[PDB]
C-alpha cells in the first residue's frame, strides 16, 4: 500500500512478470492489412484492430474486417475490431489559389456566409460552422490548422463574421481543420457519415466505437440510438478530445462502456502540461469506475519510420501504465509505419517492465477503500475474491462471465495474477481485450452443455492457467462465478 | 491518502499552486555566460548554474563563477554554483569498470572548485561508496563543506546504489548515460527506485539528461518531453536539469520558463500526503527526537492547514530534513549562513531568507530570525493575518504553532 | 473500530438485538433434576447442563443425563452434557504441584462419560499441556469426539496457558479457584488474558465461579455481581456459568433469565467489530484457504450489512472458525449431526439446526441443507425478503452471499 | 491499537506501572474528620477530599475543611476540596403512628394536597412535588423508599390525588424518598438549602462542585450562578442521577466542567445492567470531551465492614479504570467505615493493577481519529506532544500550564507515562486532582520570577520527576509550554 514503498524494494536485474496485463490497440493501414501481416501483429502483441473512419471506403474497411477475422481463425485467437469514427469537425472554405498568406499583425475577417464557401482570401474566408458567432466571445482566440495558425476575435463586425488579428505568421490552404479553444461547441454527436458508419459496423459486428468528439452525457446516448436495436450489446468508448469532454467526465463515464484520452487531440487546445494531468485524472476516474480507458495517440511515433523510440516516447508508454491504463493505442505506427510488428513488440516490452515495477495492491487498496457502505453483492464478491488472492498469495483467478460484467468488475480491483475469464460468449471474448489482466476462455454451452453446476467451466479455466503455467499442483487458484456471486478458493491439482 | 483518490478530486481549470517546489538546475555555456543572460535565467527561474568541467578552461568556468555572482547579486538573490567533474573515461554494459574514481583533471579540477568556493560537486560515474570517499579527500579539509552529488550513470551505481546514497549528499539521475548499457524501459523503473530512495534517505535527487532536448533548437518541445518532465516530479525529484537547451541552446530563457511552467502543474497534481506517510510509516520506532520533531511538524502543517512553515537552520540539515516529509505548504528557512541558503537551492519546496548574524546579532532567543521568517512569508503571500505557520527551531528540537498577526 | 468510538453512538433506549450471542451453563443439582425444572431453565435460557462430579453418585448424575435429554426432547431443542470432574486434591502458592492429572476416581467418572455419550469434559485443575493428553488418553478411542475444556485454578494453568490451549478444546476461567493462590485484581487481569487468547486460538472461553452468587438466596444480584456478568461479556467470552443458584439455589429459572437479560444488554453495547478487526490483524499472510474463507466471510457481513450466516459444518469446526471472526449478526449452523448441535453450544452467536441425512438425502448439492438454514433464519426473523445472507459452506471452502427470496 | 491485541502480550507476574494514573476522592466522616486520619488517608491514596451536604452542618464541614488544609500543608502536599450538594428531593409526608403497612394488590391514593403532609394514612398520604399530577400518567411508576415501594399510577382521582396499585409488600415510614422512573421531572436545579451551601463553599473556597440530580444543560448554568462572581474558577462536576440526565449527556459535558457517574442513584430508576452501559457511554464521551470523570457510588461498599471487599467488588473498581474513568469514589467506606486506610490502600493497589494491563495507545488513537480536521493549535499541539511520547518512548512529560486547560488537553490523549504540570497557581494544584496521570509542581512566580524564558519552570518540573524517578541522563522527555502551543523533546540530563 505504497507505490513509493515498492520502489524501494525494486531491482531491475530481477526478471519480469510471467503475464502481461495491459493491452494493445494498432490500428490498421496500408502497412498491416494482409492476412499475413496481421497475423505477424498479433504475434506481436496486438489484442485490438482499429478502424480509422477519418479515411477509407466501406469496400476498405470490409477488406480489414475480413482479414482481422481470417488472421485471428488461422492462429487461434479471438481478435476485438473497433470503429473509430470520422465525427463531426469545423473547418475552414476553400481558397482562390489554394493558398492563404497569412501574417502577423494583419486584420482578417471570418465568416459563416456560405456564398465564401468557394471563393476564400487572406483578408475574408468561411468557416463552416454556423453557430460560431454566438458561441465565440471577443478575446477568445481560433485555431486553424492543427492549432498553427492562431487569430484572436476582436469584435463581432456583423451577424456571421468576425473581425480578427492574425496573431502569428502561418500559410493556410483549402478545408483546413479548426478548433475553437475554451469555446462550448454544440455540434451533434454524430455527422450524418457517422450515422451510416455506425450502421456498416453494426452489420459487420464490431466489437466497439471509439466515438469521436464526445462532449456531454447526453451525446453518448445518441450514438446508442444511432447504433439501432441490433448494436444494444456494442459498447461506446467516448473519445475525450477538449475541454468540454474533461469538464463532463463524470456523467460523460457513467453513460460510456470506457473511455479514450486522445493526447494529440487534447494537446491542439489545452496546454500539454494540463493535458498530462487530465490523463491521469481520466485514467484514474475509469479505474474507480470499473471501466476501460485507452491511452492514446503519439504513444511511440517516432518510431513510424525510426528502428528505435526516443527515451521520452518509452516513458511516456511506461507512465501510461503507472496511470493505470487498461490500453496503450498505435495509430500511424502500424497503420502507415515502417516498423508494424517492431513497434507492437517493443511497446509490450515497455508495458511489461512498468507493470513489473507498479504495484498492484495500490490500486486494490485505493479503489476498495472508496466503495459506498452498504456494497452491493456483486461489488463485495468481486472485492472480496481479489482480497483472497492477496490473502492466500494465490497464483491465478478463474471467473465465469457470459457478458464480461463480473470479469471486468474483478479486474477493477487489480490482483497480482492473471484472471482467466470463462465464457459461453465470443463476443465477450473479443470486447473483454481492452480490459487489463484479463484473457477469455470460449465454452460452447450449446455443444458440451449448459453446465448448470459449473463443473466444466472452472475445469476449462484452470486448465488454460496451467497450460500457460500460471498454476500448477498446489497451488491456489480463486474461483468466483454465478451476474457472479460466489467464490471458492481452489486447490489446484 | 494515495494518488489515485487524489487524481478523482482534481481539475485542470482550477488555478495552480502560488508556489513552485521543483528545482531547475541550468548549464552555463557560450550563449548564457553573460551577466544579462544569467538574470534571463535566474528570473525565468534558474536556481543552480552548473558547469560542465568536460569542455572548457579553468578561465573559462572562472567568468560562468563571476558573472553568475554578478548576476544574483543584482537580482538581490542566492544562486548556486555547481562543479560537474569531467571523469574517467567505449562503454561495457555486462562488466564492472574499475577506472579510478576520479581522474588526475578531476583533482585538479576539484581542487579549482574548492579555491572558487563551489557549493556542490556532480561527481561523474560513481560506482561504488569508497568513491566517494576519493571525492572527499581530494576535495581537502578546506572544502568539507562542499556537497558531493553523485552521477549514477551505469548498472554499478544502481547496484550499490544504498551504499552509495548513504556516503553522498545526493543523487544525479543521468537517464541518457544509464541508456547506453541499460535498456530505455529499465531507465524509467531505474529512476523510480533511485528517486524514491533518495526521499526516503532524505537527500536531494536530480533527474537530469534528454529533459527538454528538442527545445534547444526548436521554439517548442515534444508532447512526450513534457510528461518526461512532470513524471520527474511525480516520481519525487527535488531537481529537474538542462544540459544544451541552456547552455548551447538558442531558447536559454523559454525552456527555463516552459520547465517551471510544467513543474507547477505537475506539483499542482502531486499529492504531497502521499510522500509524508509513506516516509513516516517507513521510520524505526523509537525515533530520535530531531527526527520526530520534524516528521510532526509536517504532521501539524497537515492537521491545522498551516500555510507555511518557517524553519531556523544554520547547516540547512534540518531544512533537508522538514522538505523530506514534504508538507503541502512553503517551507521558509532562516540561515546565518549564506552557503546554505545556495545549498538549499538542490531542495525541493525551501525558500532561504538570509539572517545577518554579524551585523544584526545572534538572536539567542531567536524571535528576530523567527520574526524574518514569516515576513519573507507574508511577502510572498504565503500567509495573511489569521493564518498559522509552523515554526522549527532549535539538532532543532522545538516546534511552534504560531499565530500570524 | 475501537469501542470507545462505539459507546459514543449508544443509548440504553434502544431496543436491544433480537439475539443473545453469549451462552449460559447451568450446573445441576436438587433444585433443579427433575424434568420440568430443567424445562424451567431451558426456557430460561440453558444452553448447557453441567454435572459437578466433586459432589453425588453414578446413578445421581444418570438421573441427571436421562431427565435432560427428556426434557430437551420434550422442548424440541438440542441441550449439552457436561462432566466436570472432581480432579487431584489445602493450596500451594508459589509451588508448583506435581499430583496427578486425573485421579483414579476421575479415570473411572470419565469412561462413565463415555459410555453415557457425554458431549464436553471439564477437566479440573489443569496446570501444563501433558496434562491435556492424559485426559485424552482416559476417554479412550470411543470418546475421541468428546471435547476437553481445562479449568484454570492456579497459577500454573495461567503460565503454561499457551500450551493449554494448543491442547485443548477450550477453556474454563474458574476465578474463585484462581484467588485462592492470586490476588482477586490480578484474576480480573488474567480473565482478560485468558479470554482474549482463547478468542485468538478460536476456541470457546468460560467464565465460571462466583458469577450471581448472592442471587443463591437473594431474589436479587448485587450491582457489582451484575456488572461482572456484562464485563464477562465485553471481555470476550463465548459463555457465563452458573454453580450453586442452579445446583442448590432457591430461585433457579430467575437467576437464569436475568443472566440472559444482562448478556444481551451487554452484548448490545459491545462491538463486535473490534473482535473481528483485532483478531484478523493478527493473521499471518499467507493464509490457509479455510482461514481466509471465514474471515471473508464475515467482512462480507460487514460490508453488505447481511442480516445472517449460514454455516454448512458436520463437525462444527468452521461454525467454531465463523464466530471467532465476530459478525454482528447471528450465524446459522446446518449439520447432519445432532452430537455438533450440542457442542456448538459453548460456542457464542452461532445457533444449530439438525439435517437428518440418513431420512432425507445426503444433498450433495447442498442446496436442501442452506434452505433449510435460510428457512430457520425466516423463522426466527432474522432475516425477511430483500436481505442478504451470508452462505459459507464445503474444509468449508465455498462463499455465497445470497438474496433472500 | 487494541485492548485485545495487548491482552496477549500480558502477564500477571511482570511488576506493576512506576507510577498510578487514577485519582481517588474519599468521603469525609465521622471515621476520618480528625488531622492524623486524614493523614493516614492521604498516605494511604487520596487525592480530593469530599464533603457530603446530605448530612452535617456548617460548623461541622468547616472543621472537615480545616482539618484537610492542615494535614495537607503537614504532608506537604495539595489536597483538593470538594462540595457534594444534597440537591432537590420528591419526599412523601408523615404517617401516623410513624408506619404505613403497604400490602400486595391493596388501593391507595397519593396526594400533591399539604393538608395531608402531618397526617398520612395506609390508604392516602402526601408526595412533595406539586407537578406530580402532571408529570405522571397511568401506566407510569412510583419509587418509594429508595425503589423498594413499588406503585403503579391506575388512575387520575382529581386534580391533586393519583389512585394507585400496590405491586409489592413493603412497610414504609416517615418522609422517605421517592423516584419517578421513566417521568421528566422539573425541579429547579438547586434548593434553597443548596443557595447557602453553595455560597458557604466559594466563601470557604472550595475546589469543585459536586452537583446532585443535574438533568439539562441549563441547570448547570444554574449553579454557576448560585456560585456567584467570586466562584467563577470552581469546578462544576454534575452529578448523572436519572434518565434524563443520561438523555442530555451530550449539551451537559459542553457545560460542565465533568462528570459524575452516580450508578447508586441511577440504579433506583434504571435496571442496574443498563446503568452498566450507561456508565461505559458516559466515561467514553467525557474522555473524548476532555473533561474529568467520577465513577462513584457502590465501589468497594463491603470493606465499610468486612476488612475484605468481594472479588466482584474489585473487579467493578478495576473495569472503572478500564472504561477510562479519571477517578473511582469512595463513600461510606471512608465516611462511616470500619477500615479506612485499607480501603483506600487497596482501591489504589486495584487502580495500578488495571492500568498495567490497560493499553493506553488505544485511548490515543481513538480520541485523535475523532477529532475534526483542521484542528485548532492548542488540541495539534497536545495530541502531537502525546503522540511524540509513543514515536520517541519518551519517560515523562511537563506541561506548563497556569489553569489547567493544557494539562487537562495533554491528559486527554493519555501518554504511557507521567504528566507533570508546573502551574503558578494553588488552585490548579489541587482541580488538577481530578485528572488521571497528572501530577502538579507549583511555582511561586511573585517570589521566584515571572519566569518568561519558562527555563526555571521547565526545571523544576524534570527535578520532580527525576525526583520520583521516572526520568534519568539520556531519557527522553516531552516538554509542552506557552494556552500552551510549544513542544520541545527534550533530553534528561
Ligand atoms: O440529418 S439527417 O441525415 O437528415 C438524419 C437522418 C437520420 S436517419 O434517417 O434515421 O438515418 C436520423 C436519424 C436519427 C436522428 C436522431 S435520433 O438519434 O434518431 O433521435 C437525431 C438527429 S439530430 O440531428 O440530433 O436532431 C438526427 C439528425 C439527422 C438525422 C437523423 C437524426
Ligand atoms: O427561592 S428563594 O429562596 O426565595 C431564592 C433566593 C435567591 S437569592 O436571594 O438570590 O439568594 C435566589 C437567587 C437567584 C435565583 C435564581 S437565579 O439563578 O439568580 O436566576 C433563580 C431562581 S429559580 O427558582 O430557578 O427561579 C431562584 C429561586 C429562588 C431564589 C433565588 C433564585
Ligand atoms: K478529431
Ligand atoms: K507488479
Ligand atoms: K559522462
Ligand atoms: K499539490
Ligand atoms: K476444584
Ligand atoms: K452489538
Ligand atoms: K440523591
Ligand atoms: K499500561
Amino acid at each position: 500500500m505504497s507505490q513509493l514503498a515498492h520502489n524501494l524494494t525494486l531491482s531491475i536485474f530481477d526478471p519480469v512478470a510471467n503475464y502481461r496485463a495491459a493491452r494493445i490497440i494498432c490500428t490498421i493501414g496500408p502497412s498491416t492489412q494482409s492476412v499475413e501481416a496481421l497475423k505477424g501483429l498479433i504475434q506481436s502483441g496486438m489484442s485490438v484492430a482499429r478502424m480509422n473512419f477519418s479515411h477509407g471506403s466501406h469496400e476498405y474497411h470490409q477488406t480489414t474486417i475480413n482479414n482481422v477475422r481470417q488472421a485471428a481463425a488461422e492462429l487461434g485467437v479471438n481478435i476485438a475490431i473497433a470503429l473509430d469514427t470520422k465525427g463531426p469537425e469545423i473547418r475552414t472554405g476553400q481558397f482562390v489559389g489554394g493558398d492563404a498568406v497569412m501574417e502577423r499583425g494583419a486584420t482578417c475577417y471570418v465568416t459563416t456566409d456560405p456564398a465564401f464557401a468557394d471563393k476564400g482570401t487572406k483578408d475574408k474566408f468561411y468557416i463552416d460552422y454556423q453557430n460560431l458567432s454566438k458561441v465565440v466571445r471577443p478575446g477568445n482566440y481560433i485555431y486553424i490548422d492543427d492549432g498553427i495558425l492562431i487569430l484572436q476575435v476582436q469584435s463581432h463586425e456583423d451577424e456571421q463574421t468576425l473581425e480578427c488579428t492574425v496573431t502569428n505568421s502561418h500559410t493556410i490552404s483549402d478545408r483546413r481543420g479548426v478548433n475553437l479553444p475554451g469555446c462550448d461547441v454544440d455540434l451533434p454527436a454524430v455527422s450524418a457519415k457517422d450515422r451510416v458508419d455506425l450502421q456498416f459496423g453494426v452489420e459487420q459486428g464490431v466489437d466497439m466505437i471509439f466515438a469521436s468528439f464526445i462532449r456531454s452525457a447526453e451525446q453518448v446516448g445518441d450514438v446508442r440510438k444511432a447504433l439501432g436495436p441490433k448494436g444494444r450489446d456494442i459498447m461506446i468508448i467516448c473519445k475525450i478530445e477538449n475541454h468540454q469532454g474533461v469538464q463532463n467526465i463524470d456523467s460523460i463515464i457513467e453513460e460510456s462502456d470506457g473511455i479514450m484520452v486522445a493526447r494529440g487531440d487534447l494537446g491542439v487546445e489545452i496546454p500539454a502540461e494540463k493535458v498530462v494531468v487530465a490523463q491521469k485524472i481520466l485514467i484514474s476516474k475509469c479505474n474507480v469506475a470499473g471501466k476501460p480507458v485507452i491511452c492514446a495517440t503519439q504513444m511511440l511515433e517516432s518510431m513510424t519510420y525510426n528502428p528505435r523510440p526516443t527515451r521520452a516516447e518509452v516513458s511516456d508508454v511506461a507512465n501510461a501504465v503507472f496511470n493505470g491504463a487498461d490500453c496503450v493505442m498505435l495509430s500511424g505506427e502500424t497503420a502507415k509505419g515502417k516498423y508494424p510488428n517492431e513497434v507492437v513488440q517493443y511497446m509490450a516490452r515497455i508495458c511489461l517492465e512498468a507493470q513489473s515495477a507498479l504495484n498492484e495492491y495500490v490500486f486494490f487498496n485505493s479503489i476498495k477503500k472508496l466503495q459506498h457502505i452498504p456494497m452491493s453483492a456483486d461489488e463485495a464478491v468481486c472485492s472480496s475474491a481479489v482480497n483472497s488472492v492477496y490473502e492466500t498469495k494465490a497464483k491465478a483467478m478463474v471467473v465465469l462471465s457470459n457478458t464480461g460484467r463480473s470479469a471486468r468488475l474483478v479486474a477493477k480491483y487489480r490482483p497480482n495474477c492473471p484472471i482467466v475469464c470463462v465464457t459461453t460468449r465470443l463476443q465477450t471474448c473479443r470486447q473483454l481485450n481492452i480490459t487489463q489482466g484479463v484473457e477469455s476462455v470460449f465454452f460452447d454451452a450449446d455443444k458440451l452443455g449448459h453446465d448448470e453446476g459449473k463443473e466444466h467451466r472452472v475445469a476449462a479455466g484452470v486448465e488454460f492457467a496451467k497450460s500457460k503455467g500460471y498454476v500448477q499442483t498446489g497451488d491456489y487458484c480463486v474461483v468466483i462465478h454465478a451476474y457472479a456471486n460466489q467464490t471458492r478458493i481452489l486447490l489446484v491439482e
